């Protein structure tokens, strides 16, 4: 057949085996020409119809697309001119051979489709496609065999072909510029992301994505910055897609009434999966071509008869082979996860859907947390199973494919080195529930020293009075001792765990080997058989050592799933009932409507029936719990219906009984997302009597509202709420107790100017619902709810007039009165921070993937426990008055010195063995070539296994002594880590707290320290055991080849560059990730609260639109960083493959002096290189990341420090006998940059006196207590007690001396009795001496438990009055000479505040009282007055002296009474 055609033979042995192998000439231009002259011409209709289907415009022609047109141009030029020759040539009656004039025909045919796609390829999005840029990469190497085979015949003295070989010779050198200007992506301005425009070889190389990490390189990056994820993966669509399907199943499932979502997810994305699982097979096939070409390679160093030729194709095909392993590998990773963020994106939104949806019925079962905890932790437990879908039917693929090309190679006796592989799983097993059994019972006694600080934090000024700090320190430091305990044992566990995973490639390579060397039978082994054996095995425990971990993921996914079903599957609130008309002649209706909670539940509303005209003024009223709050539901369409209908006209406006507040500004929140109106703006705030409190407010209207608006008062919040429905100009207006919480003028004020007959709201109708009754005569008409019926209804007058139960209760509750309340502080504190990030997929990176799994339970257990809570903040405004190499050096330094300089010894003496192990097994082969058959004596030739017995010992040995002593310095540095804060934050001065808002010390006690004793120290035991397997195999392929070395030194520049470039860039997006995710969990918590709200006013879709770009800017950088996660490995391990597929040409080039086993382990580990060098980057990635919070606990163990607690010159143990005070000159700032407060007082208090201070707000009233027991240090002057200077002494021995009762009851979470004697100074009957005189006894002894009772967190269980009460026990407990009094009667009761005054006189006669108190009259009795004004004393006289004077005091005493 072909030998005719070309006058010579198809191909041959003889031209194969030589020692310059020449491929013969006919088969290279008829055979390979044929592979892409094929490829085109059957693929090219695809493509032509794909583009044709989407035509777009044309596009403006670059003069790279000239360039590269113009160039295959001249190569029509090229088909041209030697067509012609061949024609002419034939003249000469030669019979010219068909395969000379039929090859350039197919050129000629196929270079017009390369002009017609490059032409048409103008309106497709791509520039570039894989079409045809596989097309020209196969061109060159299907075309590189002519080129050596042309340039060699005719180097051999040939010219006669000289004319066709130098065409070709330039229509070979056309296709590679070709190559390198069609992989040249130009930018056609049409899309900011390159994703869509970066060519294919860009597309896989990720070239495009080095403007993000050069730009990250040079200065921080911002939102901005970061694209926007393309057109297909906008959450609408995405939505919109996965609903159709979605509800489809739900219907088919109710239909099996006579679970779904994971069948749902794949009959929606089965076209995503098969991309990777068709692409999956080409990674594991590539995987396991390694390991067959080295037995080809290291059979080739065995002898010297190898044709030098077969050496350099094994050594390329090495290299392509993990070319093709590297790109599909990342490829497949960016698209697997590419789903992952895919997936989570659908059902975040859609549980937000289903939210606003969903009967109230259903949410009576699930509190605010449960809902959260579906995207808190259900949702992202999604990832990980969708993470590794592929892998369930991999690592089986993996397994039993390698066992084949084992059992094939070295025999049957690896089923017990497989075998022991399998009983590692156990041990795996039980040694994980034993862990996780301990770190959930860590979690309680974790949780007690978090709440139990958050109580002292708050209260730090109160300890401050009284010093107690001694006792809380020895408290937490007692409970930290339970932590280690608990925390040690759970660090020796994962020493171990660690153990069997490290250690078992070396114990399974000693018994696969020692078995088959020892079995009854001549049993030889060699280099060639041997040493690919170790390599499988590091194939091999990936896909075996992980597989219990996906098992407890499926099991773990099928809790989480379960819930979803039950949420989504549930039913949706029926609006049936609610009739919505539009010619309707009233503004509602009711129609027989009979209402339950619960269908199995009574009517709370029965056979009610109401008509209300339109823009009425209409007052319903009854008893609480008649159901007053509930008829109003009724009104929004969660009130469940059994029979009857409303009909409702027009919008409806809303104000619940409980007001709902959004985050933002106050101008935000009454706007909600309208068009602002400044007229009808400044009119709503008067009319609402805003304009007061904005007043007072700091930021105004743009004053930033806190989380529940815990920066406003309760009855503020009532006012915006009315406000926010006044601004929206509705239709119907429900007013559900809208003015209990306001005062009675400003109800009168909001009631003219708003709800009654000349408020803003006269001509629409209004339902209010009071409980007040000066409001009624002024409305229209009044109804009565009586027992969820109506009793009766008219105007004021007519139910006057009727002598009913309404003027029964008309005499009854005449007022309600009601006092306002007061908040005027912010709450500053961040929670977000994680320790899972950059690891999205356990397979990412498998060399130590034990470690990144509990770390996913550890962040999941910590996200779940959302329990926190403080305790309060007066009116502090901001802080005012008037209410990189040394840090891990000193990290180290916490762990034992000692210790850390041999851990590190054993772990790289772990691998001196590891290294000599292999070393020594390489002349261990030899023992093969040397010794004929049976010419091995059976003791001294077998006396190596126990070398390698022992060695294989000497790596568990070595390394045992290694992790396990880590567990000590790592809970050792935790204790004195955690003394060290304890230590400092106590003793750091209160100004820091003044500056600092509780909410950072908070999280910094609790979120660093949690990391740095669980997360940090697993990382750390990963990181340098890596670093030192790279280290030992690199310094074992240098001593083999010595010019190795040299080459290093390029491959090392770029490696540090390359990992420098990522970490400044990883780092940052870590910081953008998490600012952006919270918010998406604080909008759903921030919705939940007010769903009532939201149906009212209809505003569903603006939600929706609203949340749907805001997880937008969340998943628009995690997509962003994957992508920068995936640029390592293509960019690092063409790092990787060099330094080992270079190896392969020294060692083929130094074959003339190498061995066969010598060439083994150089190259066996140094496969090894790729999947652990990158492990390093990402171990220093996370180091990097999580240091910061040992940076942290650095900044606040430096803090300043007081005075000593205890100073050489303590004073007498009488001191203080007579309570004089002195004064003279003093003058004190809060802050070294603020003003004086204080200006200079002098003065002087006699023994036993009494006195009252008077005086303005903030006229350092409180700062003079302050003053008294030093928390403000003296800037100027002197404080003189008794003739002794309290300057001279210390703190903690004066504070014991003097007395304080605070304005504000802090109390401490625990027994009644260590609220009274932490200390336990005191007996009981002292205790009990002390309530019957605080008037306790009765109340206490009332309780169940007595002197134990449990207290509340800052007293919730206890009123008000008795916590004052209660901390005047303390007082009397320690009868000290001076006690200061600073408005301890401000929320007392005056019958209370004359038991708490008159326990002023009586036992407290025979000592100094300093009285700070608003009301004059409980100053009336002391025996001197003090008047303080802008920090200066301006009267000093008794209260009769003062009084006749007329003078400040006297007008304050005329102002009260």
């Amino acid at each position: 057949m072909l030998e005719k055609f070309c006058n010579s033979t198809f191909w041959n042995s003889s031209f194969l085996d030589s020692p310059e192998a020449d491929l013969p000439l006919c088969f290279e231009q008829t055979v390979l020409v044929w592979i892409p002259l094929g490829y085109l011409w059957l693929l090219a209709p695809w493509q032509l119809l794909h583009v044709y289907k989407s035509r777009t415009k044309r596009s403006s022609t670059t003069k790279l697309y000239l360039a590269k047109q113009v160039f295959v141009g001249f190569l029509l030029i090229l088909a041209a001119i030697e067509l012609a020759l061949v024609l002419t040539e034939d003249s000469g009656q030669a019979t010219v051979p068909a395969v000379r004039y039929t090859n350039p025909s197919l050129y000629l045919g196929t270079w017009l489709l390369v002009l017609l796609i490059q032409y048409s390829r103008q309106w497709c999005v791509q520039k570039n496609s894989w079409f045809l840029s596989l097309f020209w990469i196969l061109s060159i190497l299907c075309g590189t065999f002519q080129f050596q085979t042309l340039i060699r015949t005719l180097l051999q003295g040939d010219n006669s072909n000289l004319a066709y070989s130098c065409l070709f010779f330039i229509s070979y050198g056309f296709q590679i510029l070709i190559l390198i200007f069609s992989a040249f992506s130009e930018n056609n301005e049409s899309s900011n992301n390159p994703s869509s425009i970066a060519s294919f070889l860009s597309s896989i190389t990720y070239s495009w994505y080095d403007s993000i990490i050069l730009k990250g390189y040079k200065r921080p990056l911002t939102l901005e910055d970061v694209w926007e994820v393309d057109e297909e993966m906008k959450t609408k669509t995405l939505v919109s897609k996965f609903e159709t399907h979605m509800k489809r199943e739900l219907q088919k499932a109710r239909r099996a009434l006579q679970s779904w979502l994971m069948k749902a997810l794949f009959k929606t994305f089965y076209m995503v999966l098969l991309k990777s699982f068709l692409l999956k097979l080409v990674n594991d096939i590539f995987t396991f071509v390694s390991p067959q070409l080295l037995k080809l390679l290291i059979s080739f160093a065995s002898d010297r008869d190898t044709y030098l030729w077969i050496g350099y194709l094994c050594a390329i095909l090495l290299f392509t082979a993990a070319l093709i392993q590297s790109f599909c590998l990342q490829c497949y990773f960016q698209l697997c996860f590419k789903l992952g963020v895919k997936v989570r994106t659908a059902i975040m939104a859609s549980v937000y859907k289903k939210a606003l949806t969903l009967s109230n019925l259903a949410r009576k079962e699930y509190t605010v947390g449960e809902t959260v905890n579906l995207m808190s932790v259900d949702a992202q437990k999604l990832m990980d199973v969708t993470n590794f879908m592929h892998m369930l039917w991999s690592s089986v693929l993996q397994i039993v494919l390698s066992i084949f090309f084992l059992w094939r190679e070295l025999g049957p006796s690896v089923l017990a080195g497989v075998g022991v592989m399998v009983l590692v799983i156990p041990i795996n097993a039980i040694l994980s529930t034993k862990s996780k059994t301990i770190q959930v019972k860590n979690m309680k006694n974790k949780d007690k020293r978090l709440k139990i600080m958050n109580e002292i934090l708050s209260g730090i000024k109160i300890l401050k009075y009284f010093a107690w700090e001694p006792s809380f320190r020895d408290q937490v430091q007692n409970l930290r001792k339970k932590e280690l305990k608990n925390l040690l044992a759970f660090s020796q566990l994962q020493c171990v765990v660690i153990f069997v995973f490290q250690l078992t490639p070396v114990l399974v390579s000693v018994v696969t080997f020692s078995v088959y060397v020892l079995v009854d039978s001549n049993n030889i082994l060699d280099a060639q058989k041997a040493f690919t054996s170790i390599t499988l095995f590091n194939i091999l425990r990936f896909p075996l050592s992980m597989l219990p971990m996906m098992i407890s993921s499926m099991l773990q996914a099928s809790v989480s799933t379960e819930r979803l079903e039950k949420y989504l599957g549930g039913d949706d609130l029926d609006t049936s009932a609610i009739r919505h008309d539009c010619n309707f002649d009233k503004a509602m209706q009711f129609s027989e409507a009979s209402f339950t909670w619960e269908h199995d539940s009574e009517a709370t509303v029965r056979d009610v029936n109401l008509d209300i005209m339109a823009g009425q003024l209409v007052a319903v009223i009854g008893p609480v719990g008649s159901g007053k709050s509930s008829l109003i539901s009724a009104m929004l369409g969660e009130m469940e219906n059994v029979h009857g209908h409303i009909t409702i006209k027009g919008t409806t406006a809303y104000v619940p009984q409980q007001s709902w507040i959004q985050n933002g500004t106050i101008k935000d929140n009454i706007l909600f997302g309208t068009e602002f109106n400044e007229k009808r703006y400044q009119q709503v705030l008067e009319a609402c009597a805003l304009l007061p409190d904005l007043e007072m407010l700091p930021g105004g209207d743009l004053a930033e509202i806190g989380e529940k608006g815990i920066n406003l008062s309760g009855g503020q919040k009532q006012r915006i709420s009315l406000a926010r429905a006044t601004y929206q100009n509705l239709d119907i207006y429900l007013l559900d107790d809208p003015l209990s919480a306001v005062d009675a003028h400003v109800g009168k004020h909001i009631f003219n100017k708003v709800l009654g007959p000349n408020g803003l709201l006269k001509g629409k109708t209004r339902l209010l619902v009071t409980h007040s009754m000066h409001f009624l005569p002024q409305v229209d008409e009044i109804v009565v709810l009586g027992n969820g019926t109506i009793v009766e209804k008219g105007s004021y007058s007519a139910l006057l007039a009727k002598k009913g139960e309404f003027a029964k209760n008309l005499k009854t509750f005449l007022r309600h009165t009601g006092p306002e309340e007061e908040a005027t502080v912010h709450d500053g504190s961040e929670e977000e921070d994680d320790d899972y990030g950059l690891i999205s997929s356990v397979e990412e990176i498998p060399e130590d993937a034990a470690s990144i799994t509990m770390r996913r339970e550890n962040s999941f257990r910590r996200t779940l426990s959302r329990s926190s809570r403080s305790n309060g903040r007066h009116l502090k405004s901001l802080r005012n008055s008037l209410k990189k190499f040394s840090i891990y050096l000193e990290y180290l330094q916490a762990i034992g010195l000692f210790s850390i300089f041999f851990i590190i010894l054993a772990f790289v003496m772990n691998s001196v063995a590891f290294i000599g192990s292999n070393l020594w097994l390489s002349a261990w082969t030899s023992d093969s070539k040397i010794f004929n058959s049976t010419d091995y004596p059976a003791s001294q030739r077998d006396m190596r296994v126990g070398v390698y017995g022992a060695l294989g010992l000497a790596q568990g040995i070595f390394v045992f002594i290694a992790h396990f002593w880590s567990a000590f310095g790592f809970v050792h540095a935790s204790n004195i880590l955690h003394k060290q804060l304890l230590n400092n934050i106590l003793r750091a001065p209160m100004r820091f707290f003044d500056t600092t808002p509780t909410g950072r010390i908070v999280n910094r006690f609790a979120g660093d320290i949690s990391t740095v004793d669980d997360t940090l120290p697993q990382s750390l035991r990963s990181w340098i055991t890596c670093f030192l397997g790279i280290i030992s195999t690199l310094v074992m392929i240098c001593m083999a080849t010595p010019v190795f070395t040299i080459i290093v030194i390029p491959l090392g520049i770029i490696y540090v560059s390359v990992q420098m470039f990522y970490v400044s860039t990883s780092r940052q997006l870590r910081r953008l990730d998490s600012v952006t995710r919270s918010p998406i969990y604080s909008h759903f918590s921030e919705t939940v609260s007010g769903l009532p709200v939201i149906r009212a006013f209809e505003h569903q879709q603006r939600f929706l639109k609203h949340n749907e770009v805001r997880i937008d800017t969340n998943q628009k950088c995690v997509f962003s960083w994957i992508t920068s996660n995936r640029w390592l490995a293509i960019r690092l391990e063409l790092v990787g493959n060099l330094t080992v597929f270079f190896s392969a040409l020294m060692m083929v080039i130094y074959r003339d002096t190498l061995s066969g086993d010598t060439v083994g382990f150089v190259l066996s580990n140094a496969l090894n290189i790729t999947q652990t060098l990158n492990w390093l980057v990402r171990m220093t990635s996370e180091i990097e990341t999580n240091i910061v919070a040992v940076e942290r606990i650095t900044e606040y163990t430096k803090v300043e420090n007081e005075a000593p607690w205890v100073t050489d010159k303590r004073p007498p143990p009488d001191w203080p006998s007579k309570g004089k005070i002195q004064f003279n000159n003093y003058q004190v700032r809060y802050r070294p940059e603020l003003d004086l407060v204080l200006r200079g007082i002098t003065c002087d208090i006699g023994s036993m006196e009494k006195i009252g201070v008077v005086g303005r707000t903030g006229a350092g009233k409180s700062s003079l207590t302050n003053c008294l027991f030093r928390i403000l240090e003296a800037a100027g002057g002197q404080i003189i007690i008794d003739g002794v200077d309290i300057a001279s002494i210390g703190l903690h021995d004066l504070r014991e001396k003097l007395t304080i009762i605070p304005q504000d009851p802090i109390l401490f979470s625990g027994s009644l009795r260590m609220n009274l004697d932490p200390f336990n100074n005191y007996s009981d009957e002292e205790i009990w001496k002390a309530l019957e005189l605080a008037h306790l006894k009765s109340f206490v002894a009332s309780l169940q438990l007595g002197l134990s009772h449990e207290v509340t967190e800052a007293g919730g269980n206890l009123s008000i009055g008795q916590r004052q009460l209660l901390c005047l026990g303390r007082a009397l407990l320690r009868k000290s000479k001076i006690l200061v009094l600073d408005e301890a009667t401000a929320a007392v009761d005056l019958e209370t505040d004359n038991l708490i005054q008159t326990t002023i006189q009586n036992e407290f006669a025979h000592c100094t009282v300093i009285t700070i108190a608003h009301r004059l009259h409980t100053i009336m009795d002391s025996d001197k007055v003090m008047v303080l004004d802008n920090g200066k004393i301006i009267e000093c006289g008794s209260p009769e002296e003062l009084l006749q004077i007329p003078g400040p005091f006297y007008f304050m005493a005329k102002e009260a009474g």
